[PDB]
């Protein structure tokens, strides 16, 4: 515990999901706005954030105990918090499959919700027939959904990810939070007291020093490139592309639920401009490089994001074009011949157990790690920062702290993905620098 009036906190990655949430909650908790500094490479929402997207799925996670609480806190805020409400489109979500194994997995998912005995059945509906699926998704045809079975999350939908992070940044700026970007916002190293162990701020790549009582490293997929996380977090890329619908087609897809099949991927209702985003589903791609983060004695093998923001001409691997097109054929057969654009790789960071890594650095007192999003944490935007502030103040619940603790040793490359990510170096087609 410490004064909220006199304590300075610097948040690194303030343009991102966990960083923005943290900044927001320092301000809501009553920290002096001018004592809060938010740093990022790019002005918020950072072009580089995994959160800078037309959309992310809003759904429920149950694996661990924290999952359930986090998921319910999240939903409550997206539904009722004035700041967040406009960016949650509660169109529901259909999780479907037509394979023997995929359907059994869905029945398992449903059983799981039911087994919790907190009334999840009232917002999660089993869809056993074509009729029930067609009712949730009128764009589908009966022939198309032959043998499909479904779980419908009536509570679910999608999140206007970039807009929501932007709204936080506006709020913070208004309150008088300090910001640093580019050279003045790019983390280089922590600064230490004379003991070499107590963190007292951080220095950026342009040499600017920021002194503060607590530092929060919420740099997302770049976090393990900035400090040695001992393989707890492996950054991986997922992929998406866009297709343009005509005004007529776009009208038809208005308010369609998010549609997801673990064997294919998912798509979202068109944005205001008639554009649908399609994603596949796969274990992600790594991009290992020899890299020496601050504090490391020798260079390490770290998956270093290949950022679309830095490399506008990058697309994604040829293997992704195949799987994206398979998703389109499955979900949007009438659009098979639409041309794709904005082919993009977007980066997240996996831990071995898919839980967050939110904890004080084991050696550097006052330096908090807040990462390990594991590719399903955008929905935690509204609430995750509350628990980061709790950690900062020493009041984080023991079960939550334990789940998120420093815990080197697992296999983050495989995580809970069913397979280790393949490396971009082995997956041709994404790099186009070489017309230059
Ligand atoms: C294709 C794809 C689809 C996804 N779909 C969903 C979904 O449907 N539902 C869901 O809940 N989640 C989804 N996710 C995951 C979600 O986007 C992430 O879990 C979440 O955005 C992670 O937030 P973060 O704070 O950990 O990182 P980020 O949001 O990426 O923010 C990290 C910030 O750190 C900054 N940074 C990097 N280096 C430095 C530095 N040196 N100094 C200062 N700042 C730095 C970056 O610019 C960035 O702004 C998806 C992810 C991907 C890739």
């Amino acid at each position: 515990a410490h004064s909220r009036a006199s304590t300075k906190v610097v948040v690194v990655g303030g343009g991102g999901t966990i960083g923005s949430s943290t900044a927001l909650h320092l301000i809501r908790s009553g920290y002096t706005p001018s004592n809060i500094t938010v740093l990022d490479v790019y002005k918020t929402p950072s072009l580089q954030s995994a959160g800078h997207d037309l959309n992310k799925i809003m759904g429920i996670r149950l694996r661990n105990g924290p999952d359930l609480q986090l998921s319910l806190e999240s939903l409550d805020m997206w539904q009722n918090d004035e700041l967040f409400k406009p960016f949650f489109h509660q169109v529901g979500m259909i999780d479907c499959s037509s394979s023997k194994e995929g359907i059994e997995n869905l029945r398992r998912k449903y059983q799981t919700l039911l087994d919790a005995g907190i009334g999840l059945e009232k917002t999660n509906v089993w869809l056993e027939s074509e009729d029930e699926i067609l009712a949730k998704a009128p764009n589908f045809t009966r022939e198309q959904v032959k043998g499909w079975k479904g779980l419908f999350c009536t509570d679910g939908g999608w999140l206007a990810a970039a807009k929501a992070i932007n709204a936080i940044g506006i709020f913070l700026q208004d309150k008088g939070v300090k910001f640093g970007f580019g050279g003045a916002g790019t983390f280089q190293q922590p600064l230490f007291a004379a003991d070499g162990k107590t963190c007292i701020g951080l220095e950026t790549t342009d040499g600017t020093k920021y002194f503060a009582d607590k530092v929060v490293l919420a740099a997302g997929a770049w976090s393990p490139t900035l400090v040695d996380l001992e393989d707890q977090c492996v950054s991986k890329a997922w992929v998406f592309a866009h297709i343009q619908l005509t005004p007529k087609e776009a009208d038809a897809y208005k308010n369609v639920p998010v549609v997801y099949d673990g064997e294919y991927g998912f798509f979202f209702e068109p944005n205001e401009y008639g554009v649908i985003k399609v994603c596949d589903e796969f274990p992600g791609f790594s991009r290992f490089k020899l890299h020496q983060p601050y504090g490391a004695a020798s260079p390490k093998m770290i998956s270093v994001p290949r950022s679309h923001a830095k490399h506008p001409t990058d697309t994604y691997p040829d293997a992704s074009e195949v799987t994206i097109r398979k998703a389109i054929a499955r979900f949007l057969p009438e659009f098979k011949d639409k041309e794709l654009f904005n082919r993009t790789m977007c980066w997240c960071t996996d831990t071995a157990d898919a839980n967050l890594l939110i904890c004080e650095h084991p050696k550097w007192k006052n330096f908090i790690l807040a990462t390990g999003d594991s590719g399903h944490s955008f929905k935690l935007l509204p609430n995750i920062g509350k628990h980061v502030v709790e950690l900062l103040e020493g009041s984080l619940s023991q079960e939550m702290a334990g789940a998120w603790r420093w815990r080197p040793g697992g296999d983050a490359l495989r995580s809970r993905r069913g397979a280790p990510a393949k490396d971009l170096a082995e997956m041709p087609g994404w790099k186009h620098d070489a017309h230059l």
